[PDB]
């Protein structure tokens, strides 16, 4: 079973730091997600592995 | 898409009472299944509300 988190709480939990580490970003590119509210959900995996993916609804508006 | 986490870091992050009255169980049952290391894992919908499932591996051992 997979673990699922909005990219705001875990960076909320964990640290800006830890995040961009985690999934390999550029720091400031977290804190502009954020900032700019995109629907970006981050898959804890069980081995501890994490991804990231962003999610809209289907159809559009 | 629903959120998805663990019955301890759920109740780490928002506390044992808050926990117990979302899920409508007895208090003391939260610490119980934390200490004994069950399984258990919430789904958070987009609506706000909450579900608890126990999950094993099948097979079994």
């Amino acid at each position: 079973m997979e673990q699922r988190i909005t990219l705001k709480d875990y960076a909320m939990r964990f640290g800006q730091t830890k995040t961009a580490k985690d999934l390999g970003v550029y720091q400031s590119a977290i804190n502009k997600a954020i900032h700019a509210g995109r629907k970006i959900f981050l898959t804890i995996n069980a081995d501890g592995s994490v991804y990231a993916e962003e999610v809209k609804p289907w159809p559009s508006n």
